[PDB]
């Protein structure tokens, strides 16, 4: 029997969130047969990852900032890696992809996608790894996602002190503070210490509550990953309790999608904000270049995953459940997203896609799980 | 000795505005003592306009519509004459110059820019012509603007019986309700019966809800123009009292921007959507593609006069007055609209201007005042 309400106390909601895991997993293998169970790829904690595990993944990663880029170089001269390629397509379609009917859909697939550019042009055989916040909501400089080792997706930024607090503005609603974290600076420990950020900033939010906007930001721009880990943000909307409440008081796809993407003017950012604003830094404080801070990928693999749970819970109600329009707050207004809507990530790779071909994980050209 | 209150008598609010009106005249023939006052244009009421007046300044729009359009064709594919490059470049923008701090300067500098287009390419010599909406608040099919002869720009589209109403969604905020004209089909007389409007719909709302997009609103799709008069739309936003609480009851730009174009949420669409959905039809009903409507012009003569008079009635305060960011509603978030933000029209005409250059009627490009 399910758990219907979420705890308080973070041990509780953690094995809630373990069996409602576990259910949504027995429901996708049961059901499954181009997809079997026996071709059945497998998303896995970062945590569970084995030292060389880690290492592969982190070498292919690695692999695809060292590759040429495919975009057309006038259609974003700040391209140079394959990597760049993934960030810049996002960039370019920021406004219809978030806070719209796509945005839990276009990021799996973008996902996807970049997972099969780690093994098709980096030889990377392993499983997909996700960032799981709730472990990490009481020290984020200890996750084994940011402590710096060689086992990480490199570390904090060096200290820069009296920063002042983060204020995120949305159309005219009062500003979310929030603290600046520890950081600030370049990140030169772990293995991105030599990874040059090419694009951006688009919508840069700094210490202070100022904002860096590039004139383009698909022109060059190389300079140094930041960060600035601020485990007070992952305390506020990542703690497992948190995670728990988006699944189970979340009754349909408007209500879920809001409540992960934050419910503009209510004070909080949710889980997608949470993580994404927890990194801190540049690209971590921009919705555009978001993807060029390497835990993005993480991240959104636990999103994902906490779709596929909400998802399974109610099968047939859910799985190709749509809310929203094709712009970002329906602003301006658009029409409604449906399954006919098409999709694309641009010249990242893969191509056009219906919404109806993304909604379930062992379907159209997705065959995994998350355990 | 100003008004101060608006009335909401119609006869006192006419007269409220023409002494507003009249003061602001004499502020900036006053501050004009290369803008003189041998050299001062005079923008002037559509009803103004003699007969043969209102030919000339008709024939030169046709003329704009027979002339080959400028627009690099993989930039607009669907452009094929003068006229298109001005909608493509709106069409294109449309995310950027609405509910932004450029939005008054940038419509500024766009009708002045179709004027210059008149003027050096259609033999134009007469003068830049405005639709006052309360005249015609009483009755929008008696409009000298609207009347469907051959001195109106077209008139009422062909009769489609029994409309749903047309419901207007922005964000999250219930729809504002409108009833759906006194028309609805094809202009069925007119100079601009035969006229064919060549890009969009990018988002055009239709009687009973629903909306019309594109998948590419900048490629060809040739159609005619459709009206449906409103009558009950300037009744509700346009009317004298209306205008005239506007500009008396806006103390700094902000509030005025924004009761002009309908606080979102308010119940009501401002002086700036009254005029423009008050045409009905197509694409008077689409924020992206509204100057494929002739009446455009009027209209945003009349918008410019208002900010006008509202900036002379304070110059000190007001001539240079901006609130704002670059992002419709700042959704998402982006920084703050200065005197140094730089606005251009594409390929429609004329180069790139800084707003500081925009915000004076006798300043920068610009050398003249309403009457
Ligand atoms: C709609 O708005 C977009 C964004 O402002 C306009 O995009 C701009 O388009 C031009 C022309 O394609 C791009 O520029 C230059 O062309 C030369 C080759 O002649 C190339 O070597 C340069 O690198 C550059 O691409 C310009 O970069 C591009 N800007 C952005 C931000 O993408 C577009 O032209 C507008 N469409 C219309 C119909 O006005
Ligand atoms: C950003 O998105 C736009 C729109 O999807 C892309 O524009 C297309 O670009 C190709 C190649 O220049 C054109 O043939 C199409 O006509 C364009 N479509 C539209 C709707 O304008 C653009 O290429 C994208 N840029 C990047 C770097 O991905
Ligand atoms: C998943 O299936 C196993 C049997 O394969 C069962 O023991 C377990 O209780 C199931 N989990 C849930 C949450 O139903
Ligand atoms: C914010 O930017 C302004 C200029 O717009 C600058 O003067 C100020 O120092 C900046 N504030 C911080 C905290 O960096
Ligand atoms: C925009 O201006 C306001 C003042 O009206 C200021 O408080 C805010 O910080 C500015 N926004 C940014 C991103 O700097
Ligand atoms: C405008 O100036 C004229 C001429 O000086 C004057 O007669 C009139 O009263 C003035 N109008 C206003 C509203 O100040
Ligand atoms: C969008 O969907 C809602 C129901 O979720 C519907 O009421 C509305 O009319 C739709 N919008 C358009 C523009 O059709
Ligand atoms: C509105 O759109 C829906 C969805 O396509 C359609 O079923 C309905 O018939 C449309 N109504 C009108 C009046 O066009
Ligand atoms: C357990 O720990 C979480 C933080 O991970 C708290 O938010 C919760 O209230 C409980 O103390
Ligand atoms: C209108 O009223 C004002 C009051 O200040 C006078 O200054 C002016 O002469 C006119 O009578
Ligand atoms: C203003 O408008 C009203 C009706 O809207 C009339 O009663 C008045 O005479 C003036 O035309
Ligand atoms: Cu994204
Ligand atoms: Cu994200
Ligand atoms: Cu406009
Ligand atoms: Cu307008």
């Amino acid at each position: 029997t399910l758990p219907t309400t979420a705890s308080s106390s973070t041990a509780v909601a953690s094995s809630q969130l373990d069996q409602l895991a576990n259910f949504a997993y027995n429901v996708t293998t049961d059901s499954v047969a181009g997809c079997t169970l026996q071709n059945l790829r497998v998303r896995r904690d970062w945590r569970a990852f084995s030292k060389t595990q880690k290492k592969d993944y982190i070498n292919s990663v690695l692999c695809l900032q060292k590759l040429p880029s495919r975009t057309p170089a006038h259609l974003a001269p700040g391209a140079r890696t394959r990597y760049d390629d993934f960030v810049a397509t996002h960039i370019n379609q920021t406004q219809i992809i978030h806070y719209t009917g796509t945005f839990l859909a276009w990021h799996r697939y973008f996902i996807y996608e970049f997972e099969q550019a780690l093994r098709d042009e980096c030889s990377y055989t392993g499983d997909y790894p996700y960032w799981n916040w709730g472990a990490d909501a009481d020290n984020m400089e200890k996750s084994q996602v940011f402590d710096g080792s060689e086992t990480s997706m490199s570390g904090n930024g060096e200290y820069i002190p009296n920063q002042g607090d983060i204020k995120l503005l949305l159309g005219n609603y009062p500003a979310i503070d929030l603290p600046p974290g520890s950081g600030g600076g370049c990140v030169t420990s772990g293995p991105f210490k030599d990874y040059k950020l090419n694009l951006g900033p688009a919508a840069l939010s700094l210490p202070g509550g100022n904002m860096t906007a590039a004139a383009n930001p698909l022109t060059y721009n190389p300079r140094c990953m930041k960060r600035s880990l601020t485990t007070e943000i992952l305390q506020r909307y990542n703690t497992f309790p948190k995670i728990v409440e988006l699944i189970l008081d979340s009754d349909d796809i408007w209500d879920f999608q809001m409540t992960m993407q934050g419910v503009p003017g209510s004070g909080s950012i949710g889980v997608h904000g949470g993580g994404h604003y927890s990194m801190g830094g540049d690209p971590g404080r921009d919705v555009y270049v978001s993807p060029g801070d390497t835990a993005f990928w993480l991240h959104h693999g636990m999103i994902d995953r906490v779709w596929w749970i909400w998802q399974n819970l109610d099968l047939r109600k859910r799985q190709n459940a749509i809310s929203g329009t094709g712009t970002f707050m329906n602003n301006p207004a658009s029409p409604n997203t449906t399954l006919d809507t098409v999709i694309d990530l641009g010249y990242a790779n893969g191509g056009p896609i219906a919404m109806r071909d993304l909604m379930s994980t062992t379907a159209g050209p997705f065959c995994y799980v998350y355990l």
